[PDB]
Order: C-alpha cells, then structure tokens, then sequence
C-alpha cells in the first residue's frame, strides 16, 4: 500500500522490516552519508520484490530502472564471455546492494544477476535514487576515482571494487610539522597520502619517507597494537583515510600485499637496531 517538485513515495512496511533495511543501508556507503531525514525517505521509498531460485533478476545488457538490496537469499553476479564461458564476478548475500551502476551512470547492466536461492529483495526506483542520492555519490567518485587508480597497493584491484573505496573515504589535511600518527597511541585508521610529503620515525630514527600515493597506518589494523611509529607531515599534506571496519571490508583482496610490505619494515627495523616485536601479532 502506498501512503500519501519531487514527492517521495512511502510504501507500507512494519517496523521490523524497516529495521532490517536500516541495517543494510547503514552498512552501505552508497547510503549512510545521508542525514536522518533523507535516510528515512529512502527507507520508506523501498518496495519489495520476490524472486524464485534461477530467476535472472538483472540481465547483462538491459536498461536499468531499479537498484536492489538483498533481504534474504543469494545472488550470483556474472559475465558471459568467449564461448558462453560464464565468469562469476561475485556472490552476494543478505544486505548486499546491486544494480546501482545503471542508476549511477545511465548505462547498460554490466552483468547478469541470478537468484541462487529464492530471494526477497528490496527495490529502489531510479527517480528516488537520482533525486536523493546520485549527485553526491557521483561527485565523490569523480573526486577520487583517478587518484585511487594511481595508488600502488590498489592497482591490483577491480575498478568496480576501487570506486567503492571512494565512497567510504574521509578527507583531511595536515600542516608543516603537524603529527599525523604518534608512536604509542591507539589508532583505528588507515591512510593514503594524496598530496605532499611526510616522514616516519621510531625511537627518533628515520625509517621511511612518503610522497603522493603512499599509504600508512595499516599495521595497527593488521596487528591490533598501538601505532608502531610516528608519522609527521613535512609540508602541506592531504590524506584520505578509512576506518577499521571499512579497511577490513575493502582491503581483503590485498591482505597478501600488505603483509608482504610488512616484512620490509622488518628488514629496516633489524638494520637500525629497532623493536621488531611490533611486527608480530598479539
Ligand atoms: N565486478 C563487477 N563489475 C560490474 N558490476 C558488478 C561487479 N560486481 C558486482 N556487480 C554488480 O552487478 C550489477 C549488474 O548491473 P549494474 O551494472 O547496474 O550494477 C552491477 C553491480 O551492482
Ligand atoms: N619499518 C617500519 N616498521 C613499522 N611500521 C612502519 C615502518 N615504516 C613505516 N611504518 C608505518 O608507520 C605506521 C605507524 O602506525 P601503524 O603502526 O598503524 O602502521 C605503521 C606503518 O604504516
């Protein structure tokens, strides 16, 4: 049932279902950037769609009118290449979002989405998405998409996965002399330097210099220890950063690289006669 410029629609939902939608959208950085008021407009504008196992919810190539959030069930996303060689991009489950690209970029569906089980989906129409959400998401991606493709650790990531990093980024600048990370302090944040110069030290010995595209502050996140080193700006630095939960959601596909760079730290620390127990885990 529908309850009564752009005027949002309100589709009748129990508070129990509304709480599930809020959970899913607060997890998604496509959405959790909205104020309380606008957020609730979006929650109310979702309607539902039930789909049998085996149904292609979306076909690679179609025009795009809705995005979807999974309530229950599992959805495989794939591309069909070559000699009908199915190429599975990913498997999506409860709370996952898909179908945003057509609404974001007015483009043919980039892949096929197939229900692997029966699915209950919540659907958001193009109109609600474009009025409420599109502009700010598109501009944040425009601001960072290119920068991120030149960050060396992110270069081995799918472009689709990388645009998601843009969605959850926060921005901050530091002045000459300002301290970004202090040795011994508790921290929960992963950093990329996007402009300027900074320097890392431990027990007042210099252990690394940083320039544009470098990252730091991952060690406290990979190890659950206090910051292992002090990092200081040397000019007008601009950084972007991720919180711990975004870091472990997004930079899973590059754990292996991060851990490898961690053992170069080890060689530096052993050379300078510094503490190497900050590398091991506790
Ligand atoms: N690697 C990927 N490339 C493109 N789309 C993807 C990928 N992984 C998941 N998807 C989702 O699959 C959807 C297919 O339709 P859309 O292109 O509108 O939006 C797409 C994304 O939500
Ligand atoms: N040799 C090194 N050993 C440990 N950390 C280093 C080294 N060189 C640079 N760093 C960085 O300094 C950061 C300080 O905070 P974290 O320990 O979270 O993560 C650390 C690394 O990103």
């Amino acid at each position: 049932s529908v309850s009564a410029n752009f005027i949002p629609k309100v589709y009748k939902k129990d508070e129990k279902e509304k709480a599930k939608i809020r959970e899913a959208l607060n997890e998604s950085f496509l959405f959790n950037h909205l104020n309380k008021k606008e957020f609730e407009i979006i929650v109310n504008a979702f309607f539902d769609k039930n789909v049998e196992k085996g149904v292609n919810i979306i076909n690679e190539g179609d025009y795009g009118d809705l995005l979807y959030v999974i309530d229950q069930g599992e959805v495989e996303i794939y591309k069909t290449k070559e000699n009908n060689k199915k190429e599975v991009l990913t498997v999506l489950k409860s709370k996952d979002v898909f179908g945003e690209l057509a609404l974001l970029y007015n483009s043919k569906r980039a892949a096929t989405a197939t229900a692997l089980t029966k699915c209950h989906l919540w659907a958001l129409d193009r109109e609600s998405f474009t009025y409420i959400i599109k502009d700010m998401v598109a501009k944040k991606r425009k601001m960072y998409e290119d920068i991120l493709s030149h960050v060396n650790i992110l270069k081995d990531m799918d472009p689709y996965e990388r645009c998601k990093v843009a969605d959850c980024l926060k921005s901050k600048s530091y002045n000459d002399g300002e301290i970004i990370i202090k040795e011994g302090e508790e921290g929960d944040t992963f950093f990329i330097l996007i402009d300027g110069n900074a320097v890392a030290s431990k027990d007042n010995k210099v252990i690394k210099t940083y320039t544009k595209g470098d990252y730091f502050g991952e060690l406290a996140l990979l190890k659950n220890k206090p910051r292992a080193a002090t990092i200081k700006a040397q000019n007008f630095c601009q950084v972007v950063y991720l919180d711990r939960k975004s870091f472990k959601r997004l930079l899973g596909p590059i754990e292996d690289i991060l851990h490898r760079n961690v053992e170069n730290y080890k060689k530096v620390l052993n050379e300078l006669g510094l503490d190497t127990t900050c590398i091991d885990e506790n």
